[PDB]
């Protein structure tokens, strides 16, 4: 797609700290940009929609190439349309925003300049952020994660994409998502099937795969840390059900691991660590600090800070594994005890290390879940299982929770605030901000 | 040996913090006791010495068993004879102390009660302490480390030892030391050869081997972190040159690894990290905090704190290894690049994990080095090598430094202060002391 300017595009600014091994941190100035799927897509020379509701214009978009030639992405009113605001080092995302139309949620990327994404090399480094999840009930997810996206959003590879990172193009993740309206500078109208339960979405014949580091999938009830390897490290198109992932009838036939090696302290048995109020170790009614360290071995370490008290990731015992580091031994034990082979089939932490050794883009989002009602994060899943099934219970939410239309109606003012991002060598981010 | 009471034995008290994963720490009260080698050894029913200078009484001690039956260890005047003092959570050790005679240095163990050593299970936990090394010049070592000693000092195994932990019996380390006057409730007079260069020491026909975790071998110029595995984990006697270690003509024929997998930031190339004054990252003229974490994988992590600024162990690149965690990959790369096979011959970190999985005793000491002038820590070693030999340079001290008689004459008022010991689960020790 190209870019149009019926609405101007002004990326909300956002600062973050880059810290050094020598003990100081210095302020960086970036901004955030909304993913292209949230945007108005219209004809290049009029206001006629190329996509409307969950269907494409059959005349403007008869096939993927013609559609991309005829159509452009336009600018975003971040606060009034999308409920996205920033202040200094803080970003807030509202759940349901009413303007002329209803918008639900957002997916945002951190920029280096107004036309390029910021890339982070995670290996050997740590990433720290503060988060307020107090206003996230069952069925919502304020996610902060990384994906192996191109810094330009795909422009150099696909010259029929001229909109680029400035307009939030180029997304990929470990689900090989097929709901994207543009992939590789072509539309995804070919094979499009509108969603049965979502007025604004569908599934196309192509998907967009890459490595994904889920630092934070969370609400006020549950949280998880999850690497997802792929056999191709960076962004790559996939074909139909060959994609695998959430958007295909077969979850596992593709190049990415859609399940991941997840670490959820509740799921692993410590039901007292994280939740609302003073009966939990970390009180989710109040702001907390989350630090994630990528040691060169390929293992992942984690600690938290709240009211100046520090907590390592809680210890877990699973089969022959014991400890609080997310390493090969954990992931292998998890597959043995909870089931599955997707993580190891795709190469485990050794393959994942190829992603963190290269550049990945920071993503911050708020969403509800039209495919599985977020039950995989905060409830019992599958819902026929009981607590006697190892790993079935991931949180305290009812198995009836998180129906999107319900939570949209009941909790429209839900929101997440991410703040005080700090990045640098392991051991550096707790030192004074510049 | 038995115990005599011509001089009373009052262990200087010392407190330390035991911290919990839930974020609090509580004060523990222990004490310190001096190793039996520093003590007066005399006949049970008179003041006649069983050992004097560096030789044994041929009448009281004609063989190892008769010697132990005839002889006892007596009490220690900690401050006036040995230059050992405590205050609250702080311990100070002076280098040369003049009373009726000259004493040099001390080796002390932390006690649980007045008759038992405190045992720590390091695996899954971290150990934090503050140290002032400002008064330690080239050739001295204020060492803090752990060894796999019996809590009773060997009494239950060797009933001819009735003095026990109260009198500092039962020492062992990864050198299989043969300079000990009592091992396994017997004397070590059989095979005794007085030291050519030390008026107070010698080498006997037996040694005492066990696993050794050198958390801190250091002075104001250099510091090293070094695990040493043994094929028998806990305390075990050895026979003559079969002992291996520093005290045998053959270093390597025995059950312990006397070299270890050492991590010295200077040796690995960062000559700016640790030293006296403001030109180093950590200024050794001032107190610093040292934290050592034993992750369940068997790898060791390390960070430092000074004036509220936190520094991870510096990154090092050695062969194909890169990072700041002391793991199998580091130790293997170290052997490939610097030379040697002792660490891996004895089983590496997998064998060492058997020690940290069990109980180890805390040792705090100050010494000079009659065998190698501490050159292995703070100088170029062997002294014929240059900086073109990988790993030869370990510190900035002259290869002429650390002659014991010289440093004893020139720096008698040298000293080390260890303080604010805190121990608990990984991530717990930076929280408030109780
Ligand atoms: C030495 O290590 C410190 C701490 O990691 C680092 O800040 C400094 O840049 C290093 N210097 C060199 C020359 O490696
Ligand atoms: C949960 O984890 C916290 C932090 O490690 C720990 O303090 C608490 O005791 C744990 N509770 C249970 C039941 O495991
Ligand atoms: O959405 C994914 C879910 O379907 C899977 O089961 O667990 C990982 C999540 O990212
Ligand atoms: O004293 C030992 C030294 O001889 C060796 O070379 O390195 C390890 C030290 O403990
Ligand atoms: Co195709
Ligand atoms: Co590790
Ligand atoms: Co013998």
């Amino acid at each position: 797609q190209s870019a149009c300017t019926l609405q101007s595009e002004t990326h909300p600014p956002l600062t973050w700290q880059k810290c050094s091994s020598g003990g100081t941190c210095t302020q960086q100035t970036g901004s955030v940009v909304i993913d292209a799927n949230w945007r108005w897509t219209h004809a290049t020379n009029s206001s006629t929609n190329c996509y409307d509701g969950n269907t494409w214009s059959s005349t403007l978009c008869p096939d993927n190439e013609t559609c991309a030639k005829n159509c452009c992405l336009d600018g975003a009113a971040y606060a009034s349309t999308y409920g996205v605001t920033t202040s200094g080092n803080s970003l807030s995302i509202g759940f349901v925003t009413q303007s002329a139309q209803k918008n639900v949620g957002a997916r945002l990327y951190l920029m280096a300049s107004d036309t390029t994404y910021q890339e982070f090399t995670l290996l050997g480094n740590e990433f720290s952020f503060d988060v307020d999840v107090s206003q996230l009930p069952c069925g919502l997810n304020g996610a902060l994660y990384f994906v192996s996206m191109d810094a330009d959003g795909g422009v150099s590879k696909y010259p029929t994409n001229t909109a680029g990172a400035k307009y939030g193009t180029g997304y990929c993740d470990s689900q090989c998502p097929r709901d994207l309206k543009f992939i590789n500078g072509q539309a995804n109208v070919e094979g499009w099937e509108p969603s049965s339960n979502n007025a604004n979405t569908g599934i196309g014949g192509h998907g967009s795969c890459c490595s994904e580091m889920d630092i934070w999938q969370a609400n006020s009830i549950s949280e998880a840390l999850t690497p997802h390897p792929c056999t191709t490290v960076g962004q790559e198109i996939c074909e139909g059900d060959g994609c695998g992932g959430t958007y295909s009838d077969n979850r596992y036939g593709g190049t990415c691991d859609p399940d991941g090696c997840d670490w959820n302290p509740y799921r692993l048995g410590n039901t007292s660590f994280y939740g609302p109020g003073s009966s939990f170790t970390l009180d989710t009614t109040k702001k907390l600090t989350v630090v994630t360290q990528f040691e060169t071995s390929g293992a992942i370490n984690r600690y938290y800070v709240q009211n100046g008290v520090t907590f390592q990731q809680p210890n877990a015992e699973l089969g022959s594994y014991s400890g609080n580091e997310l390493n090969d031994d954990y992931c292998t034990a998890e597959e043995a005890e909870f089931g599955g082979s997707s993580f190891s089939d795709k190469g485990g932490l050794t393959q994942f290390k190829k992603a963190t050794s290269g550049g990945m883009v920071l993503v911050m989002s708020l969403w509800d879940d039209y495919y599985a009602n977020m039950l995989w994060l905060d409830s019992t899943y599958p819902t026929n299982e009981t607590s006697s099934t190892p790993g079935a219970v991931r949180g305290s939410c009812s198995t009836s929770s998180g129906v999107p239309a319900q939570v949209e109606s009941q909790s429209p003012n839900a929101k997440v605030t991410f703040s005080n991002i700090k990045f640098g060598p392991i051991g550096s981010t707790g030192n004074p901000s510049g």
